[PDB]
């Protein structure tokens, strides 16, 4: 059977305490319903119905590029009412599993079980069980068998004790979907239309209902509020560094490293405490990635060290390069094989070719720099107060002296050599030696206070 | 019924290995006593009378300002011969709860559910099951009710296995306490006037005992040693985390959070992980502050970013503003609404107007710079080698180049325009740009090592 | 008895996914076999026999420096196999205890327990129980006593219901093992010499076999993988900080505090979170360490501050001190008493006299400065492109103005004065003061784009 999916995800997220509606708030860098619309991508979906209703027009900013089909629910009236507005879409013979944005750790392999154990013409659901179960629908088993969800602001006193819950996710054909949700009635103790009632109406067809008791809780926990969101955000984050355990990186404490996106790796990787990778990042055998680093969308080759508090984006490291501590890589940094970067150097949309050192207290902008390049400490690329921001070229074999300012555009052929605390506004030529010429006062005898 | 407060804390801490005495040590950058005076005026005492011995002198120094009673206990005879310091200020008909300064988690609610269970001319005690309850008052309960407190050096072989123990808490009205101190001996195995003995004393008087079992354990356990107090810490700040998270603040990581002083702030605040406040900060709606940050006694407007591994102090920064990555603020540093500081930049007690720019690698201290400047990188505010240090105030509208030294004190009028690598040691005017004049040599056929 | 031991550290470590054999990956800092052998040698170890294999060459090198007899194993045919390649050395009336390169984390206490239970002409093990023994051996008790180990792949069904396993660990005398290992053969579903049968060899010679169950199970697991290696990381420097706290250092977060190496502490030490001790450390008493710092190979004297984001490795810093935030002292930078180093202030194989100050934005490396001195922001010391790297020498009360290059090799003499933005490149007397001449050019009337 095909199948497809309904994801709701219209909630305003009042106790958020946020002008973000509920399901765009983020885990791992990426709203919580984007990690469900990939689930239900993987699963194999062939339509997405994304039911969404409060701050909509962020819904679509935020989520413009998901392959989904947008059905505005312009009243929330209860879990089957957002169903129902999906349900014209439903094929008669596709099988269609019902998400929640808010709920965004539910696995392929767990949504791959509960599909398998729907009987045909009936509903799978997916329950857990709770030491406190308070606030969730709770599973009616007569002689063994699922006969109802009861809500709890509709259960009696011996109903709240029931341990098992429901967790909101089920799987029916897409036929007996639109039965039942036009025989689902609002008379309950929130006036709402309950998606839960199609258990009980299931029962009265004589249609099977499964319960697939779900083992890990964190698993199908939702997130109604930003403390929920942060225990999300825990099993999620130790969920992926075990992953890049067993693959063969380093991580030597799995609870301070935070992965916001994707990690390519080669083996033999070292990541220290509190590193922080967000977007694509991808690292070479052998990389060492020291404590405090932030790499976000970054390229590293093979055999880098990348010092203690180096903060780096969008840059490429070449191999056997070493950077920081305490760099910064900005947008557009190119370091070749076999450079050094060092402390309290900015590099911004610059390419720095092999061998070249920077090593501090340095300011490269808008520049490129060849190979074998000895930038001195202090050395500062500035412009004119003009308009735009123009290009400082350096060859290769070049040594700036200590504390140079260059003045782009300007440009330093192969072999030149600059003294220390030169100002450079004119081209300067292949082996050409420039000197600033000082002058200087002496007074003798000149006493500091004692 | 009125109420007050005894609070035992003349220990030396000897375990702490320490030349503090032992309530001094602090949680979330307080002494722990601070803590449970605290408590104690929250709880509504009219008097707090303060038990201390033991670095006398330090005690008075770091709680000088502190509403207590200060009572000497000049020599440390037992927890009876403590509280009888302070029991001839005790009002008959008031309540009065035994409290410990080294004890520093217990809260208002459950001090109150424990004075409300106080029967008429008896005691209420707070106890604690505890799966190890080695070193603590074991409680005896004969046909349910509480009859005696049996310390660990006077108990039997039975009685050790009791696992219900006392936390050292107790409420008693005045007269009561005052009559049972004073039938207080010192007949057991560490020669003490133990508090204890009021349990057995109010039996023999056929006056009523009360145990209030608390729930939370942490919330009752005392600090011997450093370790204990780190457990203490580590909850006091998971406390904290939780709070802030309800109440919508994003804090990614609970675990890696620390507050130790207030925090008030507006909706849709992110804090990553890793940061420390300090002291009374205030964040504005939507600012975000990343990984690494430090900020003690710091006003921070809305939709400001700080960037990672940034440090401020007794600062303020506007709407809109953008501060770091490796930024530092000290105190006295003003920021007005859309500045920006960067890199490797330190502002010291200077004022910066709004949109103005101070980028990389530069020192701006003592300062008054205007609206729409752009400070270039390398700029550094200094002084003469004379006596005070002097002022430097910029305009609106200047542009500084790259690199300059401003020598205090001086002013540069609005529109001015400074070259790179200039000194600045005159008054520049409205409108004056000013260039430095340069000498170089320049030798050809140069030729650097091969 | 005598005491000697045999360690098995021959295999690859397949799923490390590494170019390192298994033993050599790192807690706190060094390979674990490290570990193993140390507690070895600390149990009293006559003899330590090495067994080793897989990546050979490495095992040389990283431990060339360990007192162990190098037993090359070239083919790894099964523990029993391992152990007999040191059994020749075996004296007939001494102990052997067998342990493992890869469970680094077994105690000496632990090891004297087992030792001292072990019966004459018999074998002690340690076992331990598991909720999941699964690849473990069983161990086989009749009435109550042990008769044999089958390991996983061996068993049947029933057996792999036994949650008491084998931890590998077992002592005996060197008589005893020659004759059993004799006698040991490989018809098993492994087709392995299986160290695990001389249980039932001895059982088969009606000698005893006494095991003692390890109560606490880190202690005795190993690393298969680096998962398991990273939860034996946290295991240990959980421990590590459990044991300074109770010594009297104040860390503040013991799950943010890394030790890889030894630290020797006074008394009133303050550790902030996130900070790592690596090598060889000394801090003095009432040293303070701020969140962030790494300390590599350092001596801090009496009541330093180490302020936030502050990286130390090979230095020496004297008595009240102050150092950070965002400092970096490199191998050879020697602070004395009284000094300031401050932000964004590289220092490298440089003296730095009493009472100095270099608080900003600063390089000073090569150098040797005298007491009282004052250098200024952007100092930077340099050297011409030329071969070696020479030296500057500053003397006492010495103000260097801001900006200043110091051209090595140079010397300034005691009391000079050095004006903002020089170029020294000759010596300075004593007394000089030293002022740039500058020229300027002034345009009025330059109107900035409005
Ligand atoms: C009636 C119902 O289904 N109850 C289930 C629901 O309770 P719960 O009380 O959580 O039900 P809610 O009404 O909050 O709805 C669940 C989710 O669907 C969204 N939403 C809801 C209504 C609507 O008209 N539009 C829509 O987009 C909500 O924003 C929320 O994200 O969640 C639990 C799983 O945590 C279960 O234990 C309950 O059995
Ligand atoms: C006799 C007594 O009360 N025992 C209680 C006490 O044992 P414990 O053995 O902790 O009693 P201590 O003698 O340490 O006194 C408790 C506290 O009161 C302070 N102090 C004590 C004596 C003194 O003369 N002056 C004074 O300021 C101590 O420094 C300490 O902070 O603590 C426990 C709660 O943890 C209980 O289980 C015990 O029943
Ligand atoms: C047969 C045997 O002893 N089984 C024990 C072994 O199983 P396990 O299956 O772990 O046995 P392995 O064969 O991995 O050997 C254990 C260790 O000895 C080393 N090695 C092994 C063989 C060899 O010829 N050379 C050598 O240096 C391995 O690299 C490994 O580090 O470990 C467990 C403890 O975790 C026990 O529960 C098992 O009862």
């Amino acid at each position: 059977k095909a199948l497809s999916a309904v994801i709701l995800a219209a909630g305003k997220g009042t106790r958020m305490y946020s002008d973000l509606p509920k399901v765009l708030h983020t885990i791992a860098g990426k709203p919580m319903v984007k990690h469900v619309i990939d689930t239900a991508h993987q699963l194999g979906s062939e339509n997405i119905h994304l039911i969404y209703g409060h701050g909509g027009d962020l819904m679509r900013t935020h989520l413009a590029n998901e392959q989904v089909n947008w059905v505005l629910q312009t009243e929330q009236l209860g879990t089957a009412h957002a169903v129902q507005q999906a349900a014209p879409f439903f094929k008669d013979n596709e099988n269609i599993v019902v998400l929640y944005g808010d709920a965004p750790l539910i696995t392929k392999e767990t949504l791959e079980k509960l599909i398998e154990a729907k009987p045909e013409n009936g509903i799978a659901l997916l329950t857990v069980n709770l030491d406190n179960p308070t606030g969730y629908g709770r599973i009616i088993r007569e002689n063994g068998n699922v006969v109802a969800i009861v809500e709890q602001k509709d259960a009696n006193a011996e109903q709240l004790n029931i341990k098992e819950v429901n967790t909101g996710v089920m799987v029916s054909d897409g036929a007996s979907f639109k039965k039942w949700l036009a025989r689902v009635g609002n008379n309950n103790a929130q006036g709402e239309y309950y998606l839960t009632d199609l258990i009980a109406l299931a029962n009265q067809d004589n249609c099977q209902v499964v319960a697939v008791q779900a083992t890990d809780v964190m698993e199908v926990e939702g997130a109604n509020n930003r403390l929920q969101l942060a225990a999300l955000e825990r099993y999620f984050q130790n969920k992926q560094a075990s992953k890049l355990l067993l693959e063969g990186v380093m991580i030597y404490d799995p609870a301070r490293f935070d992965l916001r996106g994707t990690l390519e790796h080669g083996k033999d990787v070292e990541i220290d405490v509190n590193v922080i990778i967000e977007g694509n990042v991808k690292l070479g055998d052998r990389v060492k990635i020291g404590t405090g680093c932030v790499l976000k969308n970054v390229v590293i080759g093979n055999d880098v060290e990348i010092k203690p508090y180096s903060v780096l984006e969008d840059s490429i490291v070449g191999e056997k390069a070493a950077i920081g501590p305490f760099s910064r890589l900005r947008p557009g940094a190119e370091l070749a094989a076999e450079t050094h970067v060092g402390n309290f150097v900015e590099i911004k949309k610059s390419t720095v070719g092999k061998g070249s050192k920077v090593n501090h207290l340095t300011y490269v902008g808008d520049s490129e720099i060849g190979s074998n390049c000895n930038i001195g400490a202090g050395v500062i690329t500035c412009n004119y107060d003009g308009a735009n921001k123009f290009k400082t070229i350096i060859g290769d074999d070049v040594f700036v002296g200590s504390d140079t300012q260059l003045v782009a555009p300007v440009k330093v052929a192969n072999g030149a050599t600059i003294g220390a605390g030169t100002t450079i506004t004119r081209d300067v030529g292949e082996n050409e030696l420039v000197i600033t010429r000082v002058a200087q006062r002496h007074i003798q005898g000149w006493q500091r206070p004692i």
